[PDB]
């Protein structure tokens, strides 16, 4: 709480860090490594739901325009969920920060690149790409205190 506020001040989105951490029961007691894992779980929750939305979009006769971007975005979310986030969870739980930052750098890039494919058109799940990107950015900054 004291630590939560201070932790969140050292991030590029103070309000998103705080709304995210204060909404999880683990933040009251948790040390900063716990705050890091709470963020990673929030990125994961949004990434899982983007993956679901993409699948639903691709199998329901999608506009020809969305077909490339959705294909590509499906893969980006596969990388976030089965590589980047598990690694960052590995590194916080049993390793060292450094690699968590790598996984948060990755997931932030992948979520933006997915959004970028819709540029010049209407983007079907913008709030979810932006949330994954911004949560990952907050996450990056938290792990970057640890170093």
């Amino acid at each position: 709480n004291n630590l939560v506020e201070t932790t969140c001040k050292n991030t590029p989105n103070y309000q998103l860090c705080l709304k995210t951490l204060l909404s999880d029961k683990r933040s009251a007691t948790g040390d900063i490594t716990t705050l890091a894992l709470i963020m990673v779980d929030a990125i994961k929750a949004k990434a899982n739901q983007a993956a679901v939305t993409i699948s639903k979009l691709r199998h329901s006769n999608p506009p020809a325009a969305w077909k490339g971007p959705l294909k590509n975005c499906a893969f980006s979310y596969k990388v976030i969920l089965t590589a980047s986030l598990p690694e960052a969870i590995e590194a916080l739980t049993k390793g060292d920060p450094k690699f968590a930052e790598d996984g948060m750098v990755g997931s932030s890039g992948d979520a933006q690149e997915c959004e970028e494919y819709f540029k010049g058109s209407k983007s079907p799940f913008s709030a979810l790409n932006i949330a994954v990107h911004e949560l990952s950015d907050v996450g990056r900054a938290i792990v970057r205190n640890l170093l």
